[PDB]
C-alpha cells in the first residue's frame, strides 16, 4: 500500500487514495455518504471537546432537537433555493405517511418555532443554544469526502440577545473559536472576513466567515460560518421580548456552524506524497516504535527495550504504538505508519540498544536525530510541539503566498491561472458579483472557472483615497478577496 | 408553576408535568419525538463522558457510520422509516434510516479483519436512530427517535468476547448507579425475549415502584459466530487457518434519563443526582431592608467564588423580580441538589443555611467551612438517593413457587421471582393468562438474574410443573 498519485500532479486521485489508505474513511453504497473510521472520528472528538469547553465559557448550552421536521414547519417562511436538496421520509415500513416529513438540513425552523415560548421578557436573555448533530442535504454539487457530503456531522449554535452589540460581539467570539480550532488543533490558517451581499446567508444581516485556501489546486473553501441575523428571524418567527418598560422588542439573533469539512481541509493542507500528515493534537498515537534486527540473535532484548520506551511514553500519557509484528520488514512499517500520519517514529536497532539511544524521525520534514533513551520523553514532548508549529507555519506561508493584490481586472486572470486568489478594491455593488463570475468563466474557457467574492477581510490593507473598483471603475469601498472555490 | 398531580396518585400526569415544568423537554409536532432542552441533554453528556472514559480503557474506538442504509443491505419491518424523495424527485431506490447499525457495519467488517493481528476489533458510535413504534410513545422511555450509543466488537474466541460482554454490562451498572443513582439487576434474557441474532442477551433491569413497571435499562449480547457466518467475517489465526470471529454488541439510550426521573422524582418536581445537575448549588439572598442589600450581595458572591474555585458550578440567584420563596420553589422544581440561603441573621454569624433537595434537611454552616460541607453533602445526597431506590427495588420483588401466588403480587405493583423451566413455549401462555386476569396488564420474563438463589433439589416450574432450571424475574413493563 502506497500513494500512487503525486499531490501536485493529480490532486483528486491523491486525495481519495490518502483518505482511504490512511484508514480515515470507507466509501459507501449511497453516493455522497462516507463511513468515518476511528482515525477520522478521533479528530472530530478532539475538536468537539475543545469547542465545547470554549463555548461553555460563553455560557452556551448544548441541546438536542429532532431529526425530523414537518413539511408545514420546514416550508413556512416562503422558500428563501434550497428545496431540491431536502430529503423526504414518505413512509414507515410499507405504509405511506399522510404528509411527508423532512430530515433536517439545518435547525432554524425547528428551534425558532419554540423560541417564542422560551423568551417572554428581557429576563430570559440571552438565550444561547448549541447542537452537536448530523444533517442531510442531497447535494447536487460534486460530493467529496469531508469537504461536501450529503450527510455530515457538525455543530450548530443559535443565540438570541436583547440588542445588536451583544449579538455581534458573540458572532466574532465564535469566529475566533473557529480560528483557534483550525490553528491549534488542525494547524490550519484561515482568513476572517465578511461575505458579500450576494454570498451571505439569505436570513442574515451579515455573514462572517473563515476562509481556507488549498494552494495545490488553487481553490478557496469556506471553513466555518458565523452570522449576525439581526431581527430578521425574530420578525419571521415572531420572537419578541417585553423590555424593561414592558414594550415588546425583537431579539437580535446569531447562528454559527462548523462541520467535518474541517478534517478535509486539514488533510488537504498537510498531506504529502507519502500520505496523511497529522497534527499531534488530533492523532490518537503520537509515536510509533519500530524495532530493527540486523539479523540479530536476541529479538527479546530489543523487544524489551522497545517495551520500556512504550511504557515511558504511555505513563506520561503520550499514547503510542509499538509495532512488534514479525511478518513485516522495518521498511514496510516506516511506510505503513507514515501513510497513517503518525507524527513521530522511534526506530530501535541493535547498535541503539548498545548505546542506550534510539533514532527519532519527524513525519513532517523527515529529519532524524539519534538521542539517548533517558531523554526521549522530554525530546518527544518538545518535538510534538515543534511539529505543530512547523505545520502551521508552512501552511500559513502557502496561504499568504496565494493572495495576489491587484488594482485592475486586467491582472486577475493571470493570478487565477497561477492557482491564486486576488485581493482587489471593490465597490461591492451586488450586480457586479454575477458579472465578475460570468466574465471570469468566459475568459477561463481559454486558459467552473468562475471566480467569486470569498470575503471582505477584517485585515484591510490601506485604501488609497481616490482608488477605483477593479471592475466597475466606480469608487472602491473596501478590499475584497476573490477566487475559484469548492 | 408547581406539580399538580402526586406521584403515588397519578404517575403519568405527574411525569408529564415534571419533565415539562422542570425544563427537561418540549413536546413536538411529530409524535414520539421530543426536544431535549439543556437540562436533559446535560445528563446525557455526563453519562456519555463517563462511558467514553471507561470503554476507552477497553480500547474501544469511537466511529460514525451513515444514517442511511439501502434496501438491499438492510434485508420488525413496519418500524423502519424510508426516505424516498430528494426535493420533488424520487430516489431511484428508497433508503432507510438506521434502526440500528448491524448491517451497515458487519458488511464492512470482512474488509477490515484479515488476521488475528486485526483482533479484537472494537467500535462504538454515539448516534441517533429511528424506530416507528406501534405503541403510544413515552418521553425518554419509548421514543420514535432516540440518542444512544452502539458498541460492536469482534474477538478471536468465545472467552474474550464473553468477558467483554460482562465488563460492558458492569459499566452499564455503574452508568446507572454511580451517575444516575439507580439500582439495576443484571440478568440474562429468556430465549424469546433475547435479540434474535444473539447467542445470549445479558441485560440490566430497573423497576419503578410507584407504577409497578419493569424497564430494560441496557443490553449486552454475546453474538457468537452467527453474524460472522452470515456476513463471512473471518480471520487468519496464528497458524494461517481461517476462523469465524466471535462478536458482541451493546447499547443504552436516553431511556436511562427517564428511568432516573421516575426513580427519584418527588411531588416537588425533579430530583437529580448531583453529578448530572449543571448547578450543584443555588445561592439565594434574603433581604429585609434596602440597607442590607450590599453586605449580603458581597457575602453571596464570596460563597460563589469559593465554590467555583473548587470546580463546583453554582448559580447565585440575585434576581429582584422574585421573592426568596418563589426562588426556593423554582429551583427545587429544576432539581438543584443544594440551596444555600443567606440572610441578615446568618450574616451576623459568618454563617449561612444549607438545604438538601432529596430530604429538605436544613443546617447552619460557617462560611469558613461551606466548601467542605457542600462537597460532603453532594456525596451524601447521591448515596441517600441510591440507597433509597435500592430499598424500593428490593421490596418490589416477591419470591413465589407457583402461579397461584403470582397475580396478587402483580396487583400489588410488584414483580415475581419464580422457578421456571425456560421453555420458550411457556412465554406467551403466561402472558395470555396474566392480562386476561394505556399499558398492558400482562407479565413477561424480564431476566434470569446472574445472582441465583439456591434451587431446592427437585423444585417444579411455577407454570408448567416440569422441573425448574433457574429462578427468573417476571413482571409488567412499558
Ligand atoms: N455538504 C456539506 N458537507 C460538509 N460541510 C458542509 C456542507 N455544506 C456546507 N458545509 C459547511 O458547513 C458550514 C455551514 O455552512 P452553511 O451556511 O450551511 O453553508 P452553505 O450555505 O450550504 N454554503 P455551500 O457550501 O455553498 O453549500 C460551512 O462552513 C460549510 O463549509
Ligand atoms: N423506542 C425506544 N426509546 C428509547 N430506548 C429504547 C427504545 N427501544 C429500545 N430502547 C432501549 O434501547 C436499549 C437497546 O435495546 P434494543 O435491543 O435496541 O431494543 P429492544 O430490546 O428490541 N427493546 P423493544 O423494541 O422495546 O423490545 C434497551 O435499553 C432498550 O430498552
Ligand atoms: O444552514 C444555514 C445557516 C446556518 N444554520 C445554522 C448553522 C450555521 C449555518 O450557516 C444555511 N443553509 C444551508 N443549506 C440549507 C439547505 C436546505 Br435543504 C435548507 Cl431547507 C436550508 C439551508 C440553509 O439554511
Ligand atoms: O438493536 C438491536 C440489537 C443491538 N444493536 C446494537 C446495540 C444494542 C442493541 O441491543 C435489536 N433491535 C431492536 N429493534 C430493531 C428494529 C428494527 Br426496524 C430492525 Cl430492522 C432491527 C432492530 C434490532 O435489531
Ligand atoms: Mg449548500
Ligand atoms: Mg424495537
Amino acid at each position: 500500500m502506497a500513494i500512487t498519485s503525486k499531490k501536485i500532479e493529480n490532486f483528486s486521485d491523491w486525495y481519495t487514495q490518502v483518505i482511504v489508505k490512511s484508514e480515515l474513511i470507507e466509501y459507501y453504497d449511497i453516493s455522497g455518504c462516507y463511513i468515518l473510521r476511528p482515525a477520522a472520528y478521533y479528530i472530530w472528538e478532539c475538536v468537539q471537546a475543545f469547542f465545547n469547553k470554549e463555548i461553555k465559557k460563553l455560557n452556551v448550552e448544548n441541546s438536542y432537537f429532532p431529526l425530523f421536521v414537518t413539511k408545514n414547519k420546514l416550508e413556512k417562511e416562503k422558500n428563501h433555493g434550497f428545496s431540491p436538496e431536502v430529503a423526504w421520509v414518505t413512509k414507515y415500513g410499507d405504509s405511506n405517511l399522510p404528509e411527508e416529513i423532512a430530515i433536517r438540513p439545518t435547525s432554524e425552523t425547528i428551534m425558532y418555532s419554540v423560541f417564542p415560548k422560551w423568551i417572554r421578557s428581557y429576563r430570559d436573555l440571552p438565550l444561547k443554544l448549541n447542537q452537536w448533530n448530523t444533517v442531510v442535504r442531497w447535494e447536487f454539487k460534486q460530493p467529496t469526502p469531508f469537504i461536501r457530503t450529503r450527510e455530515f456531522l457538525w455543530q450548530e449554535g443559535h443565540t438570541a440577545h436583547k440588542n445588536e452589540e451583544e449579538a455581534v460581539k458573540l458572532v466574532f467570539d465564535i469566529l475566533d473559536l473557529y480560528r483557534r480550532w483550525y490553528e491549534e488543533y488542525l494547524a490550519v490558517p484561515i482568513i476572517k472576513g465578511i461575505k458579500s451581499e450576494g454570498e451571505k446567508f439569505g436570513g442574515a444581516n451579515f455573514t462572517s466567515t473563515a476562509e481556507a485556501f488549498i494552494s495545490e489546486n488553487g481553490r478557496a473553501i469556506q471553513a466555518a460560518t458565523s452570522h449576525y441575523l439581526g431581527t430578521n428571524f425574530a420578525k419571521m418567527f415572531k420572537i419578541e421580548f417585553e423590555d424593561e418598560n414592558e414594550v415588546k422588542q425583537y431579539v437580535h439573533q446569531t447562528s454559527w456552524g462548523c462541520t467535518t469539512r474541517s478534517i478535509g481541509i486539514m488533510i488537504m493542507t498537510h498531506g504529502d506524497d507519502k500520505g496523511l500528515v497529522l497534527p499531534p493534537n488530533v492523532s490518537k498515537y503520537k509515536v510509533v516504535i519500530v524495532p530493527i534486527f540486523y539479523k540479530t540473535t536476541d529479538e527479546n532484548a530489543i523487544h524489551s527495550y522497545c517495551k520500556d520506551i512504550e511504557k515511558i511514553l504511555k505513563n506520561a500519557q503520550i499514547n503510542c504504538v509499538y509495532d512488534d509484528r514479525a511478518s513485516y520488514s522495518p521498511g514496510y512499517k516506516f511506510n505503513h505508519w507514515e501513510l497513517r500520519g503518525i507524527p513521530i517514529r522511534i526506530e530501535v536497532g541493535p547498535k541503539d540498544l548498545q548505546n542506550n539511544s534510539c533514532v527519532i524521525v519527524r513525519r513532517d520534514n523527515n529529519e532524524k536525530c539519534n538521542v539517548k533513551k533517558e531523554s526521549v520523553l522530554l525530546e518527544t514532548q518538545q518535538m510534538l510541539v515543534d511539529i505543530h508549529k512547523n505545520l502551521f507555519l508552512k501552511a500559513k506561508k502557502k496561504l499568504d503566498d496565494s493572495i495576489v493584490q491587484v488594482t485592475s481586472f486586467s491582472e486577475v486572470m493571470n493570478a487565477l491561472n497561477k492557482k491564486k486568489m486576488v485581493l482587489a478594491p471593490w465597490c461591492e455593488d451586488i450586480a457586479t458579483e454575477e458579472e465578475i463570475k460570468k466574465e471570469t468563466q468566459r475568459l477561463s474557457l481559454n486558459q467552473s472557472g468562475a471566480m467569486k467574492p470569498l470575503c471582505i477581510p477584517l485585515d484591510q490593507p490601506p485604501m488609497p483615497p481616490n482608488m477605483k473598483c477593479f471592475w466597475s471603475g466606480k469608487p472602491a469601498k473596501r478590499w475584497c478577496l476573490f477566487g475559484r472555490s469548492y
